[PDB]
């Protein structure tokens, strides 16, 4: 007998000041966010949200970015009235990084906690400047980080689908999830765009002003060099997506930690096969 939340949250304040030059204390973030429950889980107390959102962060060795992410996003996600949880998918070992494979692990593991029907995939170093930019799913796949400071506050190209995005459970299943074989930097997000288009979908976006986003400046991570096979890979997505993705995924979870503000899943996703 709780009523549905309003369709758009009345709590939103719009544009927000965001800065990355001060230290962050997660103990204090946790105290500032008392309604956030163990594992980084929150649903509103006064109404039922139709947005059951698992937020998935691909991760290795970005603890500092992550504290900023948690400081800024948690208050935003509560104002958006989402029934949500945060998952940091931490790649075990020190071999070449695989962003999209971690994202698939996150989808599949989050489903074991709770009946999530919406998946937001967010890089760790991207912070939204306007809480009108909704971190939940739409009737088409949603590209969220549309106007990043590092690309001059617009799309670097109209088919860009990197950074932060949201797919419903059904959208994600319809494309057989994300590719597993993009090792090292680049192109897995273009492949994901291809997948959506080949399954009859198009990209929904907020406007450039609501969609403004900050990227935390940082230097190159080691073990995530540009993948030189990326350009060939993206040219063949239509054929490869049929049998690469959810239906070809394995991994071994090494450790699950419930911290107050996030669940961290440490996972062995292997090396190129
Ligand atoms: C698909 O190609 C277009 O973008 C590339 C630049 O490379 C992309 O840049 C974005 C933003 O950093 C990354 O998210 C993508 O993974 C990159 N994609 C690839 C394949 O590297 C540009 O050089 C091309 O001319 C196209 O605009
Ligand atoms: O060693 C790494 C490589 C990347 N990532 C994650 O993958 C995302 C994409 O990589 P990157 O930051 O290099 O993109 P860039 O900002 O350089 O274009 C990051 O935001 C992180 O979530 C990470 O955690 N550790
Ligand atoms: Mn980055």
């Amino acid at each position: 007998s709780l009523p549905a939340c309003p369709e758009e949250s009345p709590l939103l304040v719009g544009p927000m000041l965001i800065e990355f030059n001060m230290p962050v204390d997660l103990e204090l973030v946790a105290k500032q966010n008392p309604n956030v429950k163990m594992g980084g889980r929150y649903a509103p107390r006064d109404c039922v949200s139709p947005h059951k959102v698992a937020i998935i962060i691909p991760f290795r060795n970005r603890q500092e970015h992550l504290k900023y992410w948690l400081y800024y996003l948690h208050p935003v996600l509560q104002r958006q009235q989402l029934d949500y949880g945060i998952y940091v998918i931490n790649q075990a070992g020190d071999t070449i990084f695989n962003r999209a494979k971690l994202l698939n692990v996150g989808f599949q593991e989050a489903l074991k906690d709770y009946d999530y029907t919406c998946f937001v995939f967010s890089d760790v170093d991207l912070i939204p400047m306007n809480d009108h930019n909704a971190y939940r799913c739409f009737s088409q796949p949603r590209h969220i980080s549309v106007a990043m400071d590092k690309f001059g506050f617009s799309l670097p190209y109209v088919q860009y689908f990197g950074g932060v995005s949201a797919l419903s459970k059904q959208q994600f299943l319809t494309i057989n999830g994300f590719p597993n074989n993009y090792w090292g930097w680049g192109g897995e997000d273009d492949d994901i765009f291809n997948r959506l288009v080949f399954r009859g979908m198009s990209i929904s976006r907020p406007n450039a002003v609501v969609g403004t986003t900050r990227h935390i400046r940082h230097s190159r991570d080691k073990k995530n060099e540009p993948n030189p096979q990326r350009f060939d890979r993206i040219a063949h997505t239509k054929e490869t997506m049929l049998s690469d993705g959810l239906n070809s995924l394995t991994y071994q979870v090494l450790d699950v930690q419930r911290y107050p503000l996030y669940t961290q899943i440490t996972v062995d996703i292997g090396t190129p096969s």
